[PDB]
């Protein structure tokens, strides 16, 4: 009982009209959905959208802001049918809307399985002890702020499956719990496994920094103990998930022959951080994070880690950092990264041979370790994911207002900085190299200062980053990241990476609460934007061609892409052949050239 | 966390392969996706070897091939070699080296591997059980011990122990050959959406009063009106703790959150899954119900989910069955019965309801069943054990069947004339005089032995086996979804496959094998239990010689050729027999013995 405790039929209610407040929003946003205006209620401002067959009527206010977003009210949710209102269910929201937002009938039912997920992870949510975004901001703790994100992304409806775990190992393991989790280390026999070393980072030394000598002998006992030689293995730390559903069974082989050695649990207590596998060291903050492969779905993919990406991840991550050192523009900015700077994959010879490149059968066990933003702080500094700039606490208070308010900036000066942290690296990456990387809310650690944002820190380097120039002179060992990517499609990294999938709900926000203008957000971001480019005029040849300014730019859908594929929503094999644009947006950019 | 993978060490990985490869060759040869060449010396011929798709490695073997194309490949003589030389024999490489001869597809391969895993894994867990002999076993009399001493799983397949959706801990709690006790999960199901269906002399308020005792439904009651919940809205549903923790929870979280389905806590009572895997003995009880749950695990080419729209005739199917068996004099004198499946309860969740169609894995995650215990039946001096405890080896190669022989002092003819009565003639005289077919499989069956002979034969897996093949049969509105319409040319395949091919080509290579008695007069016992039952039925002398049991051949009809072309859903239940995969025939055994 213990463990659905969070499952009451308040929290369900709840949770229930959260979700779909959003579905209407952002289905709206993504042109599924075509609200009707209906003739004026309280002075105007309602809207109706039916159902596939016409018969069920979901009508709401809303106001909306700018790149066409819609801030439909929760509270003003209603839905009807035959003269009688009904209650507001997400699950037959999606079988109402199915045929109206492209759910097949072969991912309607599976897709509803994420939805209830997500749904029992707002009731666990909702269970919490309610902070304001002001506590949040006033504690000047990372990880209060990591694990006390409620939205995640901002855009996916169905944002929180989580599929694969059971009740139970959702309360262990998702980050919202804040619950601590021991890594499994097992050994992994060196004809299957490689480890790779960023610059500076030497194997012996590394595991005996990250796990303690002690523990390391401890291991090398276990495998003398076996009649195994300690030099024929190397380290591999697991998620405990994966180890007990997944590598005991799928790599039972593996286990069986001692390619891989169950060593046990290290001492240090870890937190799940948003991207679920991912690790940050609680009990030693300083250490690195763990990357583990979780061979669990969540938004449209497994979370997976390839080991033949291993071996390219830490030489990726140096390349990167070395020249983020070397740019004045950089500099000034004070981007870094957090590298990742070692990692280790396992392969599978029989998978191998058994799966193509792309097979999520090769990604079941490798690990990367990415240094902690924690050492480079000063005192009197935080830290906080950026994520956090969009979370609205229970009371619809945003962070960045709160952020806003300890800063005792205007609101605009605020933003100025943020921005030059975090918006002007993107531009001058984009401009001076062709480089993109994915910086969404979990991909970026804010540096805050009295709430100001000092600099902001990159990381999901590896996997996420491309230069876009397939003629990019680079190190052969970084090469891989050179992509062929249309001219007409570049800027979109910009304009639906950032601004329609984080900017749009950011300036939303700020917004609705009273505390700063559409208008004064985007002429901020104009500014900066202008600023830059004319700090830099030998890239002026650039910056005509690909307009920062240019009155429109496509809708790049992403729900889209969830509803019409949950399992492999993009098909590794041909990437961009997944991307759905769907008509354009004006841009807020235009005119402020 | 080393406890839980003691079992996988490499002596025992090594030997599970041995016998699983040495498997593959038998079965995938009886099958005809191999054809081993025959090698000059080494026995009469008597060595043979089957080459990778690309040539490049031979696997070579000794075997004695026996009737019904039976290849009984010695697992000590089994060797793999490329290039001159030795390698070790694993069972992975074996799928991979022999991909498309085996017709295992891209998409297929790697989760069939993954079965494959799992099945070898079972099997080193298997050896770290203390070793029985079969004569050990035999004399135990203990029916748990049979039932969770079973170490081969089906005879055919030979991916036949995946449970993929267990983690290597619930593995170890779940497996039936773990013989761990399990308690089910109580839920308490509202009415709108759950319903319960009782076989003639059941009640749902005294039934599970009797199954759960009256303390604990009231306790159960005490927790919905604590909750402010009417417990006359409400239904009990017992469940699979792993769908429990794995799928309820999530899946149906809906249902949780809204009061549709209310955690009433863990039963009391210890049950031990049986081979079926979710269905449960009362190891506390054995004279209470077994329980039969959904459970959505992957198990030789289907999930092991639990329709609740089936359930609604499922006890209706079993008293009709029952009450056929009782008045039927041919059936009387075998001692046929069966375990009827007596009460059921379905959970149908109205939103995955029209989200899909009648045939998903969606409609089967909750209900369940339950299904009277053989035990209170029996009389001093009898004992119970599966029927697939008759093609059980132990780990000399021992036969359990040859162990009963032994005990029973009869000459083995005369012992298999016993269990050919009790079993058999029901099969062939259910056919010929009702066109009613069941699974009756090791599983399905339960012999009560007496001083090692078989008395009688019980039945169980009514409602969702059962066939009447024709489809004008007059039967019960409730029951009538049982009678199908199959080919004429196929409906003997009914006792040719499932038990002539299935389950005797084994039992006849087993008891040959070690001596005990020939295949000649094993199928000379067959031939004169057929004869005499057709002899005793001079009525229906024309449909004996319609549907000819002494016919020179039959077809063959291949069962890991169905999990091998899709192992997720095997067969699909929108067209059953669109599955079925013949491949030309067999020479009948019973040729030439009309
Ligand atoms: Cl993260
Ligand atoms: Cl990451
Ligand atoms: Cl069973």
């Amino acid at each position: 009982a213990d463990a659905v405790a969070h499952l009451t039929p308040e929290r369900w209610e709840e949770a229930n009209r959260l979700l779909v407040r959003k579905a209407l929003a952002e289905f709206t946003h993504e042109r599924l959905l075509t609200p009707e205006r209906e003739p004026d209620d309280g002075g105007g401002q309602t809207y109706v959208v039916r159902s596939d067959d016409g018969q069920t009527a979901y009508r709401f206010t809303a106001t909306v802001r700018a790149l066409d977003h819609w801030q439909v009210d929760a509270a003003s949710v209603t839905r009807h049918r035959d003269g009688a209102e009904l209650p507001l269910a997400a699950l037959d929201f999606f079988i109402e809307l199915k045929q109206t937002l492209g759910l097949s009938d072969e991912i309607l039912p599976v897709y509803l399985e994420e939805i209830s997920s997500t749904l029992s992870g707002t009731c666990y949510k909702l269970t919490k002890p309610q902070l304001s975004s002001a506590e949040l901001a006033r504690s000047g703790d990372f990880q209060a702020v990591e694990t006390g994100m409620t939205e995640g992304h901002p855009c996916f409806v169905a944002n929180n499956g989580r599929l694969g775990f059971g009740i139970h190992e959702y309360l262990s393991y998702a980050p919202e719990t804040a619950s601590p989790v021991r890594l499994v280390w097992l050994a992994a026999h060196r004809s299957r496994a490689a480890f790779t070393a960023g610059v500076g980072i030497e194997y012996e030394s590394f595991v005996r920094d990250e796990l303690g000598a002690a523990t390391v002998d401890r291991f090398h006992g276990v495998l003398r103990g076996r009649g195994l030689d300690p030099a024929d293995y190397l380290l591999i730390p697991v998620h405990p998930w994966q180890w007990w559903n997944k590598l005991t069974v799928t790599f039972a082989a593996e286990v069986a022959r001692g390619h891989l050695v169950c060593l046990g649990e290290g001492d240090d207590e870890y937190l799940a951080q948003q991207s679920i596998r991912t690790f940050f060291n609680a009990s030693h903050p300083g250490k690195h994070y763990v990357k583990t492969a979780l061979s669990v779905l969540n938004m449209g993919f497994m979370q997976g880690l390839s080991a033949a990406y291993m071996e390219a991840t830490p030489a990726i991550n140096d390349w990167l950092a070395r020249l983020i050192e070397g740019d004045p523009v950089l500099k000034e900015t004070g981007l870094s990264i957090i590298r990742e700077r070692a990692a280790v994959g396992y392969r599978h010879l029989e998978y191998e041979q058994a799966t193509d490149r792309y097979s999520p059968y090769r990604k079941m066990l490798a690990a990367l370790w990415r240094e902690s933003p924690v050492p480079s702080i000063r005192e009197g500094e935080t830290l906080a994911t950026m994520a956090s700039l969009v979370h609205q606490d229970h009371e619809g208070a945003s962070f960045a207002g709160a952020l806003i308010e300890r800063s005792g900036l205007t609101p605009t000066e605020w933003l100025r900085h943020y921005l030059r942290a975090y918006y002007v690296p993107l531009l001058h990456s984009f401009y001076a190299y062709d480089l993109v990387y994915m910086p969404h809310g979990e991909n970026v650690i804010l540096v805050l200062a009295d709430g100001v944002v000092r600099r902001a820190v990159y990381k999901d380097i590896a996997e996420e980053i491309a230069v876009m120039d397939p003629d990019a002179v680079l190190p052969p060992e970084v090469s891989r990241i050179a992509v062929d990517v249309p001219d007409d499609k570049k800027l979109l990294s910009i304009f639906t990476d950032v601004f329609d999938c984080f900017f749009r709900f950011l300036a939303a926000n700020l917004a609705e609460e009273g505390i700063v203008t559409e208008d004064a957000f985007w002429r901020t971001v104009a500014e900066v934007t202008r600023e830059y480019q004319e700090s830099v005029p030998e890239l002026a040849d650039k910056f005509e061609r690909y307009d920062m300014f240019a009155p429109e730019f496509a809708l790049s859908c992403l729900n889209r892409l969830q509803l019409r594929d949950n399992r492999q929503m993009v098909d590794l094999a041909d990437p961009s052949g997944a991307l759905q644009l769907v008509g354009t947006l004006k841009n807020p950019l235009a005119g402020r050239g």
